[PDB]
């Protein structure tokens, strides 16, 4: 699924060439996705003001089929949040980011719907289950 | 309702002066809704990158209030997806469309509320109703 | 929570310089938080059209958490709507506002989540009761 849409003030001028590359990386291994279906939305130089005052400011969202939930959430907000700081030099109290769930027949890649199963985070249980085996007998 | 919003990194000085016009068109009678209601929000020339490349790439969003569901969902997405192809030449393997369910008392059209009849397609059901009668007791 | 998002096709250089700071303004005391979380993005000059033609219209979105219901909804669509027919000069026939209600545990802001209990309006009830009591029994 993930479509990673970041909108900052900050002007694409002041932009490492290899942030939307940084991120994607990030954001791939996060949301156990393939990297080939993960999109970097940089909405840099946006007319985004926030508190009435117009600082280094970002409102990020994350689209992903499954995988959000308020533990996992938290952890990629925190990733980001460090990533925006240190590379777009925002600050952390001017840092909102949205998950939003997807529901998986509500998403068409190439010419097909997505599998309700993953929506369930079925594929990351089996492989729970799978490691498990493993590291428990063998 | 409709809103068909596309993302894409196609520069808009490649993009057929009528794009917007067609696909406006082709969501119209798609979502069964009034063509005076139907906004294309087209970002041409985005700084979105999917993958961690820049080929000709897309992200599309149908904001709708009713009509979506599963079995419509694909028939749009393959729809507008022939568009991107043949009209933005993008892939097919580079493109993902969100349907996002709008909730009629959460979306303001002319200083009122939407009616939460649309948004159980109430009106196609009665539709529905009528042309069975037709021709199938005159 | 908090961000208001403006698309319009209306040029940037026929838009009051004061226009995302009054909005901004009337939408923290519309949904009862801090300016400082309130996020107005301007869209402007967007190569959005309406209907199929390329007039003054507007497609602006509230994302908030809680606050949002059908009683408030209308009376914030309504302001909005006044408030860029008057700035924006757009018509009334031709805006569209989308309320989105965000879970508070998938949005974060300042490196943690936000209160669930928010989410529920819990802190207004609160208020409610508080008032009550003043002008009820002193
Ligand atoms: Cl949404």
């Amino acid at each position: 699924m993930p479509v990673i849409t970041v909108n900052t003030n900050v002007a694409e001028k002041s932009i490492p060439v290899f942030f939307q590359a940084a991120l994607t990386n990030m954001m791939t291994k996060a949301l156990q996705k393939p990297k080939e279906v993960m999109f970097v939305d940089l909405r840099s130089g946006a007319n985004i003001m926030m508190g009435g005052d117009r600082n280094p400011c970002v409102f990020a969202t994350v689209e992903c089929i499954g995988r959000l939930n308020p533990t996992s959430n938290l952890a990629m907000a925190r990733d980001m949040e460090d990533m925006f700081i240190e590379h777009l030099n925002v600050r952390r109290e001017r840092i909102v980011i949205r998950f939003i769930p997807v529901p998986a027949l509500f998403c068409s890649f190439n010419g097909a719907l997505h599998d309700v199963s993953i929506e369930r985070d079925e594929d990351i249980i089996s492989q729970a289950i799978a490691e498990y085996l493993h590291h428990h007998h063998h």
